[PDB]
């Protein structure tokens, strides 16, 4: 069965016949799409064909299907989970697999750079501590001064889903959110849930605007404990306008590693349940989100007084103003120090030269249109016009639950 | 089979019921979303017949009732002689409200209700259908008073009979091929625009050129007719700060009409049924001026307000973007012409969606259509999910009509 995606602006038309490998469900029917929908113990009878699926596609990959030593692996992989219920991937297996999860990432803009990613294997690890240290040399390694590179870590497997390592902050990185009595909020308000955990947990809060939140890591099933990134490896950027000198003056700064560590990494049946990743951002993830969502730091008010902008009606336009300033400054303040950043033109651009490319050479790309057109300016990217397929691809990224829903406390 | 929606800036949790009593089909299978695609007998009218007229006399409170038992005996007898049917005038205000009131797409349908039906059926020449759409056009228009309306020509009968609107839109601007290598006017109406000189049309060859009428009635071959100029109010456009914005000669329409589209009401195809409403800002400012396809005039523009150029990080796009949609807003309401803008336009939709969940257990949103092509994650759209399927009585893409004709 072939599909086909149409480009409005180009009228390029391209054939997917990728979606024909594909596995697990959408959360679509033929009666519902749930495309604008965020959220649309494992035993051996499901885990070989999984198993198998894998190392087939890996075997083809480095061009050895069917090879001597592609049945010896089958047959190995067989018997160890016959034997232990589980099984254990080579080096070169887990590093195809961590590659392949970002190219199946399908809400991801970045993908252009797939091949590039630094695997670290944290597969030895034991404890919190370790975690701890493994984590400090990810960032360390990541940030590399400001000239950004793409880098996950990965921690051992879930077994029987009771000695699951994880990592409870969503993100490496993040500013503490702080709930006040009068019902205001400091610092970023994503993360006041977080925030509580861990001054439950014995977190001594700065309780400042841009505090960074402390590592909570839990390895082996166990209670999870608290460590401090040292300052030193956290790279900041103090945000500025190159025409506007008050701007400085909001007192605004945003950290450069965009690190996601709350994600599922699935490859070949086997689940990775702390596997933090790393990138670099675009711009829009800071100046529409992180600053101007109104449940986030919500600061066109301030940028538009300050802008004396006619802020009497909404006709004015006067939110869509001061969000191009801020994003204007973003931009500015990342690349005045160096840290890597991409702006939503060159990236979604980036990201359709990529696409073309994975039809061509691939089959096929899944594409997530309601994640990947930027959240300003949609229509004048590139990626707006473009017709994607949404579909999901094995190894993936796929969320789970926030830990402290589902932990059990061994006190 | 009772299925959540949860706005993320709110925390607010609908429920959608409405989806079950869901008839065609969406494009997504549970392994290929197409969300983000475009375009995804008397034994089978019956059934839709019966459909329609149970959802009607539930409406009017009337449910299983005698006049109810009446009209669908009547109907089944009509379709069983005749091998069709016709729509009350009641059934027909109702259909077509709610043809609206079930658009996917349609940011706009707080206003569903109050829509005016023009009953073109007994139409049946396209000098007559000339004549009901200027009368549209002008009650619409209301000096600048915009008000929705429909006007619908008669229905299907064996598909060779058929009445179109040859226009996209009733009102829309010429785009000509041009020696030198550019696109003359709007390029979306290229073809358009050469198969009415094709026909004979008196193109005069300029940048705003309002498009003639090409009226099919019956399944005849298509006629031309000028929409008087004075029918067509048309907006200068120019910024509440930039004095030489006015130099660019821009001018829009302020009536948008939508003519190619089919509308279904109990198994029964109106293809030409024209209706409008009116403009959302970005509309004009975000897609009619600065698309690739389109009059794309960034780069022009963006060079007047002297911005950087030169790289795609000083963000011109974006800067020139919002000033020449803050200029479409500033002109449309200097010369009273209703307009909204995407915030006003967003917000007033998610009061609609509550009430459309609160009173009929919910509302078909098509995300990828409503959030706005510009600002989208500062609408409060954009947090806010939304079930897409498909409900009857609708409205249906259907072929460009040259592409199909028996000429
Ligand atoms: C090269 C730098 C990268 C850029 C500029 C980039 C860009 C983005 C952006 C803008 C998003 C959406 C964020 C949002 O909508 O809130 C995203 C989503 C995502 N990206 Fe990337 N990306 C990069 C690298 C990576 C890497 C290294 C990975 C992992 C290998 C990754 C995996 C993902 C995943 C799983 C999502 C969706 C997360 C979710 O569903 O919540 N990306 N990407
Ligand atoms: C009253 C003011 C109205 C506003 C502000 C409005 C707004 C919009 C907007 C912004 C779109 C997106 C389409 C695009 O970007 O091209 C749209 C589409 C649409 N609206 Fe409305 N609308 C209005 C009235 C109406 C009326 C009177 C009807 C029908 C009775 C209608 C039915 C539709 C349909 C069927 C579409 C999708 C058309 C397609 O698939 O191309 N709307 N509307
Ligand atoms: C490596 C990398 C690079 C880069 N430039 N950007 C990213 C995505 C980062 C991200 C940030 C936030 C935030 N804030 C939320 C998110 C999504 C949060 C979320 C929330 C929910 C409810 C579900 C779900 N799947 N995801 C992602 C990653
Ligand atoms: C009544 C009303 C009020 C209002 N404010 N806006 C509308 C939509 C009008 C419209 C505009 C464009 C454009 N540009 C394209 C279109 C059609 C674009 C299109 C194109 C194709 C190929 C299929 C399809 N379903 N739609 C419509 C209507
Ligand atoms: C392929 C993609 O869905 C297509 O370009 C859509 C996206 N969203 C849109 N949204 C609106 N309102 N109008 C459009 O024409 C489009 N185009
Ligand atoms: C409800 C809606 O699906 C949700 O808020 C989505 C919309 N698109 C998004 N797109 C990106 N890139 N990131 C997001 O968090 C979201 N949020
Ligand atoms: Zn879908």
């Amino acid at each position: 069965r072939f599909l086909k995606v149409k480009n409005w602006e180009t009228d390029v038309v391209l054939t997917d016949t990728l979606h024909l490998k594909s596995t697990l469900e959408t959360g679509c029917t033929e009666h519902i799409c749930m495309g604008s929908i965020m959220l649309p113990v494992r035993t051996k009878d499901q885990l070989f064909p999984l198993a198998k699926e894998f190392l087939d596609q890996y075997y083809s990959s480095i061009k050895r299907f069917g090879s001597k030593a592609h049945m010896d692996r089958l047959e190995e992989v067989n018997k160890e989970i016959e034997s232990t219920s589980t099984y254990q991937l080579k080096d070169t297996e887990l590093i195809y697999g961590a590659k392949h999860a970002w190219r199946n990432a399908s809400r991801c803009v970045g993908r252009i750079q797939w091949s590039k990613l630094q695997v670290f294997d944290a597969r030895d690890c034991t404890t919190a501590h370790g975690m701890f240290n493994y984590i400090c040399n990810h960032v360390k390694y990541a940030t590399n001064k400001g000239n950004l590179r793409s880098a996950i870590t990965i921690f051992p497997q879930r077994t029987d889903g009771k000695h699951d390592f994880r990592v409870w902050n969503s993100q490496l990185i993040r500013y503490a959110g702080y709930k006040q009595p009068d019902g205001s909020t400091l610092g970023d308000p994503a993360n006041v849930q977080f925030t509580e955990i861990c001054i439950q947990q014995g977190w001594k809060a700065p309780r400042g605007r841009f505090d960074v939140l402390p590592l909570l890591l839990q390895a082996n099933g166990n209670d999870p404990e608290l460590f401090q990134i040292p300052p030193e490896l956290v790279l900041e950027v103090p945000i500025r306008h190159p025409k506007f000198d008050w701007f400085k003056d909001l007192g605004l700064k945003w950290y450069g590693l965009p690190a996601v560590s709350n994600m599922l990494l699935e490859i070949g049946g086997l689940e990775f349940s702390a596997c933090p990743f790393s990138g670099w951002y675009m711009g829009t993830e800071i100046g529409v989100r992180d600053y101007c969502d109104n449940s986030r730091y919500n600061i066109l008010e301030e940028v538009a007084k300050k802008m004396d902008l006619d802020m009497r009606k909404t006709s004015s336009l006067w939110k869509d103003q001061a969000l191009v300033e801020i994003n204007i400054a973003v931009l500015y303040s990342f690349q005045s120090d160096k840290v890597t950043i991409v702006d939503h033109h060159s990236a979604t651009e980036s990201f359709i030269k990529h696409m073309e490319n994975e039809y061509r050479c691939r089959g096929g790309c899944p594409a997530d249109w309601v994640w990947i057109v930027p959240p300003m300016s949609g229509s004048i990217t590139p990626v707006f016009h473009q017709e994607m397929l949404n579909y999901r691809l094995t190894p993936s990224f796929e969320y789970q639950p926030d830990p402290w829903n589902t932990h059990v406390w061994k006190g």
